[PDB]
Formats: structure tokens, sequence, C-alpha cells
């Protein structure tokens, strides 16, 4: 890498790793549309396996950006509309509270207080139906945002129904394959296990366990190379050959709702650039203002998403107007503010 990129990355990340006691980390900086990679530490402490550019990390809720884009691609295909009632795709959802809750509300956490987590007791298609049927909204649709796996996770499951494909098959054929994300997985194949980092929670090696709507809400695993390619794709959707996918990326970066200084996309979240860095809790209910109609992807934005599982902490941020972006993948779930601080320190320096 150019020495400026080398220096700011190492001077920012080395101390982060020390302060947070992160066992292993991979970073990619996208600078004028070219990726530069950095790795530190261990993918597997016990077996002494280093982090490499081929190490798989759990992305946690960064997966929601993939779900949002897949949904966007389904809209572009004409298979679904965000204005469609949820019941159009799940007619068994007959309980009255569902009247007026649209796919947009699911995708953007504005359905009226769907909970952060699907309970562990929920397994089957039947258990899930019962869960959503029994759920009692706190609020009317489109009035408050409550970040939730059970909201965007259901969006992802319903969005692929017209396609006939499983969520995983749809993601592979419509997003991963076209973008050449050939080391990105919802389920890690046995051939790739050698590269699957362990996560670390309280010193114990852990991987994410199966749960309802996991693939849709928090279940993607990826390498630093594929994630840099994901960032490139989202920075410059017009270079993408598949028409509906190019459209879907654009739809995911549209601004649907505003709370404070932040705008909610499909998966992605955005603020106006330049952003006050300090401007960038188990449950956080916030009133939203509808953006009527949604603002198409704004190039002068800080576009980002944090992700976690029990054992992993991920962050992605990019600024389209500067052709600049960063991916930080770690096998410890360390505090969000520390991720954002480090990302801003690096991008601000390069911008
Ligand atoms: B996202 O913001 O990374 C989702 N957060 S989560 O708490 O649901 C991640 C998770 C999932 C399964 C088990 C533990 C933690």
């Amino acid at each position: 890498a150019p020495q400026q990129i080398n220096d700011i990355v190492h001077r920012t990340i080395t101390p982060l790793i020390e302060q947070q006691k992160i066992p292993g980390m991979a970073v990619a900086v996208i600078y004028q549309g070219k990726p530069y990679y950095f790795t530190w530490g261990y993918a597997d402490i016990a077996k002494k396996q280093p982090v490499t550019q081929q190490t798989l990390f759990e992305l946690g809720s960064v997966s929601k950006t993939f779900t949002g884009v897949l949904g966007g691609d389904a809209i572009a295909r004409g298979e679904i509309k965000l204005s469609d009632p949820t019941t159009k795709y799940w007619p068994e959802l007959t309980a009255k509270q569902w009247n007026g809750i649209t796919l947009l509300h699911l995708a953007t956490y504005t359905a009226g207080g769907l909970p952060l987590q699907v309970p562990d007791e929920v397994k089957s298609s039947s258990d899930l139906l019962r869960f959503y049927q029994n759920w009692q909204p706190a609020w009317a649709p489109g009035t408050q945002r409550l970040y939730a796996n059970s909201s965007i996770g259901l969006f992802g499951a319903l969005a692929v129904k017209p396609s006939g494909l499983s969520f995983e098959q749809a993601m592979q054929t419509r997003v991963f394959q076209p973008l050449k994300l050939n080391h990105t997985w919802i389920n890690v194949p046995p051939a790739e296990e050698k590269n699957y980092a362990w996560g670390y929670r309280e010193g114990k090696a852990v991987h994410v366990s199966p749960g309802a709507l996991d693939a849709e809400a928090y279940g993607v695993k990826s390498t630093i190379e594929d994630m840099a390619r994901w960032v490139q794709s989202n920075l410059k959707p017009l270079d993408i050959n598949e028409k509906t996918l190019q459209q879907g990326i654009q739809l995911a970066q549209s601004r649907y709702w505003q709370t404070g200084d932040m705008y909610q996309g499909l998966g992605w979240e955005m603020l106006d650039w330049p952003v006050n860095p300090d401007s960038i809790i188990a449950l956080a209910a916030r009133p939203v203002k509808a953006i009527t109609p949604p603002t198409p992807a704004v190039r002068a934005s800080w576009v980002h998403k944090t992700g976690a599982t029990g054992g992993f902490g991920s962050y992605v941020a990019f600024i389209p107007e500067k052709e600049l972006g960063i991916v930080m993948l770690a096998n410890k779930n360390y505090p969000n503010p520390a991720r954002v601080d480090a990302a801003w320190q690096i991008l601000n320096a390069l911008q």
C-alpha cells in the first residue's frame, strides 16, 4: 500500500487491538476504488492459525446489508413491492394487528415494535407463524423505529417467496455469484472450514448457533477480500452488469426514514457527509419521520453498518462521493463506538 494508507491503518488498528484484546483482525481500505488489505493475530488461538486474507469471519448484522440488497433486487425484478401488505406474501398472518404493516415497515424496523430477537423456542415454520400472530405492537406502523432481527429477517424471508427459491439459493444466485463473492457463505461448506475463524467470548472459542431467521438477519460469513468487493459494489453500483442487482443496490441506499442525524435504508444506515464523528443499549425506541418519497442514494453520505455475534465484531463504512471505504472484521465482539472511532480516524485522514 501507499505509505499514507499503511501508516494510518497500522497506527489506528494496532492500539485498538491492544485496548480491546482482539485475538485476530482483518481490515480492507478501499481508496480511489482499489482495495488494500491488512491482517493481525489469530483466527484460531489454540491451533495457532493466523488471520489471512482468506479467513472467514461471522459478519453478524452486516448480513442485513446483503438482505436489504437481495430485497432491492426482488423489487427491481417486479417480484415484490415495498408498499405491499405483509399478508400478500403470508396470507396465514390473519391477526388484525397486521392490517397496514407493509414490507417497507419490516425492512426498516418500523412495523410497530417487533422485538430484537426471535425467541430460541421458535424453530419451525409453524412456531414462527405463531410468534408473529401473537405479537402485540406497541405502536402504529410507521411511527417508531426499533432495530430488530424479527423485522428485517421476516422481510428477507418474504421477499424471496415469489422467486420460488430458498433464501440461501436466492442470495447465492442473485447477489453472491454475480458480484464474484465466491468465499461468502450462509452455511460454511466443509471444504472451507479450514478458513473459518473461531470467535472469542469470555476467552472461549465460539461459533454462531442455528436460530430462526438467522440467514436473513445475521448469518453471513465472509473474507476480507469478498467484503472489500462488497464495498466496491456498493460504492459504484453502475459498474454492475446485472440490471436488477444494480437497481437493488441503489434501492438499499435510498433514505426511507429519518431519526436524528441518521437515515434508514434497506440494511444500510446513512448520515450526511461530512459527519460529526461523535454523531455517528439493549433496546432503543425512536420516533421516525417519513421521507416522502424516499431520497435516492445520496453520494455525499457516510453509509455504514455494524455487526455482531457472540464471538465476532464487524464494521463497514463507505463514502460514495470520495470512492473511499473500510471493512473491519474481528473475532471478538468489542464495543461499537471503538469501531466507529477507528473507521473515522482512517477515512478522515484519507479523504
Ligand atoms: B446484529 O446487530 O449483529 C444482530 N445482533 S444479535 O444480538 O441478534 C447477534 C446474535 C445472534 C445470535 C446469537 C447471539 C448474538
